[PDB]
C-alpha cells in the first residue's frame, strides 16, 4: 500500500511531540502533522487551546493530531491521539489509513492515553472527548 513517511521530518515533529506529552510548554499542547507536497508529513499547526485543536484539521486531507488535556474535573494531564482520515482526503491515502495510523499510534506519537479516529468535526465533539480523556486508562 502507501507506507506514511514521517521520519523525514522527523526533527520538527519529534520537537513539538516532546513538548507535549512532557507538557514543558504552555504555549504547545496540541500538534497536528499533515503530509506535504511530497506526502512527507510534518507539523502543520500547533496551538495552546484544545478547542482550536479541534476545529484546525483538513477536509481533504489525512493527518494525524497530538494533544495534551485535563479535562474539567481534575488536573491529570492525559494524551489523546487523533487519526483524522475525511472522505474527500486521497483515495490512496485512506485506504493506508488503517495501517499508518497503527503506525504513527505505536512510533511516533508513543504514550497516548485515548485514540480516536475521525472523519469529519461530528467526530470531534469537545465535551465527547473530554469524557473519553477523563475515562481513559494509562499510557
Amino acid at each position: 500500500l502507501e507506507p506514511i513517511d514521517y521520519t523525514t521530518h522527523s526533527r520538527e515533529i519529534d520537537a513539538e511531540y516532546l513538548k507535549i506529552v512532557r507538557g514543558s510548554d504552555p504555549d504547545t499542547t496540541w500538534l497536528i502533522i499533515s503530509p506535504n507536497a511530497k506526502k512527507e508529513y510534518e507539523p502543520e499547526s500547533t496551538g495552546s487551546s484544545f478547542h482550536d485543536f479541534l476545529q484546525l484539521f483538513d477536509e481533504t486531507k489525512v493527518q494525524y493530531g497530538l494533544a495534551r488535556v485535563s479535562p474539567p474535573g481534575s488536573d491529570v494531564e492525559k494524551i489523546i491521539i487523533i487519526g483524522w482520515c475525511p472522505d474527500s482526503a486521497p483515495l490512496k491515502t485512506r485506504a493506508s489509513f488503517a495501517a499508518n495510523f497503527a503506525a504513527v499510534a505505536n512510533n511516533l506519537f508513543k504514550g497516548y492515553h485515548v485514540q480516536v479516529t475521525a472523519r469529519d468535526e461530528d467526530d470531534l465533539d469537545e465535551n465527547e472527548l473530554l469524557m473519553k480523556i477523563s475515562n481513559a486508562a494509562g499510557a
